[PDB]
């Protein structure tokens, strides 16, 4: 288990804990985009998003909510934003499932989200054919 | 309401459906910043991660995993975020909750993260004064 959030989770490597329950952990990022900067992880191993049962979701994800007000109550942020990072040409560098709470305050701010458009390049049935076939795999879910 | 979401949701604007059930629908983003860029949002209200109960959080987080996986069977992507914008100045061009699920194929991809690192910044003693101020309100 070469996870460095396995070993905070076991305490193992200390952390500036924010939040805390039996399946969920939440402690500040040391990068600290911006101040505030916090992961929220399960203490469950859980590679990434897609290893996410049911059951898993339910105990994770109620913290997300609870912990971001919190966070914009303390600094009043501008704004927030929530990340997921799965693979790591998307950014994941550890191989542990882990939200990123990033609040915004505007100048600043060490995260921001290039976004290209690319809304010409598709038409009304091309877009109902792609949602098409994503739905199709999830009759099954 | 005046939520374009919540018409799409009623059915008075067309959409390229993904996902629907009780409490959730999910359909690609016209934008497609990436081909697959999915909305996964809740069929009830909400206009922000801040008006989240914990009913209406058990009744939509399972539907996120549920998609990933249906975009990563279907496109193979080399990747995926899932990233949700809170305030206008956060990315927020529509205010009732969402969470964009954007497959990643790397040279191409219309999204992409600005990550600044500003670790040195702060003191181990920082963060504990950080940490514990937020933690004072979650209980
Ligand atoms: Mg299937
Ligand atoms: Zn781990
Ligand atoms: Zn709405």
């Amino acid at each position: 288990e070469n996870c460095i959030f396995c070993k905070i989770i076991a305490g193992d490597i200390p952390s500036a804990k924010v939040y805390e329950d039996e399946h969920v952990l939440a402690f500040l990022d040391i990068s600290q985009v911006t101040k505030g900067h916090t992961l929220v992880i399960p203490k469950t191993h859980i590679e990434n998003v897609y290893e996410f049962t049911d059951e898993l979701a339910k105990q994770y994800f109620h913290a997300v909510p609870k912990i971001a007000r919190a966070i914009r109550d303390e600094f009043e942020p501008i704004g927030l934003n929530t990340l997921n990072n799965n693979g790591e040409k998307a950014g994941q560098s550890v191989f542990h499932y882990h939200m990123h709470i990033i609040p915004r305050y505007g100048k600043g701010d060490g995260f921001g989200a290039v976004w290209k458009t690319h809304a010409d390049d598709y038409k009304p049935e091309d877009l109902q054919n792609i949602s098409s076939s994503i739905a199709k795999r999830l009759a099954s879910s």
